[PDB]
C-alpha cells in the first residue's frame, strides 16, 4: 500500500498529479477522471500556496480545475463550487483580462492567468491519499 500513486505528490491528505504532458483544458479534465480523480479544485490557501510553489518551480503553464465558461466573469472550480473572494488575491497583475476570450485557468509564474481553453498546457489532478 502507498497513500500515492507512483510518480504522484502528496499535501494534507490528497494526492497531486502533476503531468508531464500537455492537454486543453477540456481534455485535461477527462484526464484526470479516467485516473479516478479530478482537475485540481483548490479549497484552501494552504494548497493554494503549495501548488503555486510547485508550479513556479516547474516553470510549466499548468491548468487547474476552474473556468467561467458558463458565465463569463463568474469563475466557478469543476466541482460546482464558486471561487470565493479570499482567493481572487492570487490572479497575476492584470488578471483575468478575458484578451481574445480566455475562460480558463491556468497557474502562470508566481499566480493565476486565464487562458484560451483550446490551448494545450500541463495539468495537475487531484485525488484522496490512501491511508495504511
Ligand atoms: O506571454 C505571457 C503569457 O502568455 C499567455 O497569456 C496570455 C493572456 O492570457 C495574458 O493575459 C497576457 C498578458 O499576461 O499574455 C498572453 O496574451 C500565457 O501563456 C501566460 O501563462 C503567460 O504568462
Ligand atoms: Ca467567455
Ligand atoms: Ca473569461
Ligand atoms: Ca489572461
Amino acid at each position: 500500500c502507498h497513500p500515492c500513486p507512483w510518480e504522484w505528490t502528496f499535501f494534507q491528505g490528497n494526492c497531486y498529479f502533476m503531468s508531464n504532458s500537455q492537454r486543453n483544458w477540456h481534455d485535461s479534465i477527462t484526464a484526470c477522471k479516467e485516473v479516478g480523480a479530478q482537475l485540481v479544485v483548490i479549497k484552501s490557501a494552504e494548497e493554494q500556496n503549495f501548488l503555486q510553489l510547485q508550479s513556479s518551480r516547474s516553470n510549466r503553464f499548468t491548468w487547474m480545475g476552474l473556468s467561467d465558461l458558463n458565465q463569463e466573469g463568474t469563475w466557478q472550480w469543476v466541482d460546482g463550487s464558486p471561487l470565493l473572494p479570499s482567493f481572487k488575491q492570487y490572479w497575476n497583475r492584470g488578471e483575468p483580462n478575458n484578451v481574445g476570450e480566455e475562460d480558463c485557468a491556468e497557474f502562470s509564474g508566481n499566480g493565476w492567468n486565464d487562458d484560451k481553453c483550446n490551448l494545450a498546457k500541463f495539468w495537475i489532478c487531484k485525488k484522496s491519499a490512501a491511508s495504511c
